[PDB]
């Protein structure tokens, strides 16, 4: 029984999004898992369990509550598991609270990249009138800062987020929103995260920040559930040119926090609509240890 | 270069006040120590360094800033150091930004107790009028709940706290303070922490809670710089009987957080006043490891 401290969506130590990984977590109760996640203090800790109906079952806990699948924690978990079991190029099936998920492992020069297929892409009607203006004013921007001819709009591949497309000229790192205003807007529109992003001039690459004060996370460093839908939204609205039937976007997040990370978003396209979204990233293990106490 | 994860002021895993301990830290810069402290996410991480004017130097970092000294981190550090070096019953001097402090290490039953001698006890003029009323109201109490004829006041042995003496009848675990009100009080009085405490009937034994929302810590599990001054306060205001040489109080803190800890406070007495305050506790190492990355 070991604990691993992992920075996900980065190969640079102390960057990315940190997660704990514990295994084997078989015969740990729900309450012991919750206690260990509280103790480690990461946004999430993944606990790896044996499964007879899948390759592996993962349970995910914040310091206070069990959650369903989490992108960065899932990357961390499979990165650890690949490294410990010495996997090569493999497809793995994992179970969680949220059912079954397809995970891919790619090995290149003794390092690993983990891919996760997300749920079905979807969009809600664009936010207009007072709700739009209130979101823009919560970021202390004006309508001139928004990418022309594109909506502020809830997008999802499983956990919904508000897309806020910004012009390249906007200083996204200087953004300091009204957190209480965003929290109020989240209850009305029923969406707990806001995702302002911009596109690097000329490239299929982006820079975003994810603010979710309603749920108690002021800002998450690197968010698969924002970057995935963003890639889907980019196809849906024909914002980026693509050859073939795939859009590949390199999403950057976490720079203002001093926790830069990179998610590769691959979107398969059917009749110019997003069909499937896959997110990819690597990780770095800072340290790992056997527990010095009986659990 | 190793990292230890320690719960201080307890022998029970997952209780007490957790701290990180890193050593040797001699080839780390200030920036690296700060990043490590941020990464571990403990309220404090202690870094153990060679000293040229004492037995050991310690630097203390929260996730955001360097601090002069802290009790639970000091206990963690010397506990780890005692385990790693196989020390016996030793009295040593440590150096920090707070200066030179005397640390005692005691070995009983293959385990260790660490004592730290704090600074000189100090007591400011009692808080009265609107300020006293504001503090009581922010705890959702009334004047009937405060230990009769005793002041609410800033007291200190190194880092000041507001002493709030409650009747033993008050349900201290049920307190849920107006944190915005405490934050505004802290700014007016120039003190960031509030320490409601009560005395167990017939015993030299206390229960307390330390709230410090002004600095982004809603509640601290076990605070040496609150329990120390509390011990001194009890002598200064003639609250508990004693022989006249020493008063020993067993302080408890952290129960409502599910992070129960204990801190022994020893106060030497001269002319019916507190002269010298020592705090003591044990600790438990949850795990430790060499860093897997180059620092």
């Amino acid at each position: 029984p070991q604990v691993y401290h992992v920075d996900a969506f980065t190969s640079q130590p102390f960057r990315g999004n940190s997660a704990g990984v514990v295994f084997p977590a078989d015969n740990l109760s729900e309450a012991q898992m919750q206690l260990i996640a509280r103790e480690l203090g990461h946004s999430e800790t993944a606990f790896l369990l044996h499964s007879d109906d899948s390759d592996v079952r993962i349970r995910y806990f914040t310091p206070t509550v069990e959650v369903p699948i989490c992108g960065h924690a899932t990357v961390a978990a499979h990165y650890v598991r690949a490294k410990v079991l010495g996997l090569g190029n493999c497809t793995i099936w994992q179970t969680s609270l949220a059912g079954k998920h397809r995970v891919t492992i790619e090995k290149h020069n003794d390092d690993y990249r983990i891919s996760l297929e997300q749920g079905t892409p979807g969009f809600e009607p664009p936010l207009e009138g007072e709700t739009r203006a209130a979101i823009i004013n919560a970021l202390h921007l004006t309508e001139d800062d928004i990418l022309p001819g594109l909506p502020i709009q809830v997008a999802t591949t499983g956990h919904s987020k508000v897309m806020i497309p910004l012009k390249p000229e906007v200083d996204i790192d200087a953004l300091s929103p009204d957190l209480n205003a965003l929290t109020a807007i989240s209850k009305k529109i029923g969406c707990n995260g806001f995702f302002p992003f911009q596109i690097r001039p000329g490239k299929n690459e982006t820079d975003g920040r994810m603010f979710s004060p309603a749920i108690g996370i002021v800002e998450d460093p690197v968010t698969g559930n924002a970057n995935g839908p963003m890639g889907a939204w980019l196809v849906h609205h024909n914002v980026l040119p693509h050859d073939g039937n795939v859009l590949r976007v390199k999403g950057h997040q976490g720079r203002a926090l001093g926790r830069d990370g990179m998610i590769e978003v691959t979107v398969t396209i059917r009749d110019n609509q997003p069909e499937k979204v896959t997110i990819s990233g690597t990780a770095v293990i800072l340290f790992h240890a056997e527990w010095a106490i009986e659990l």
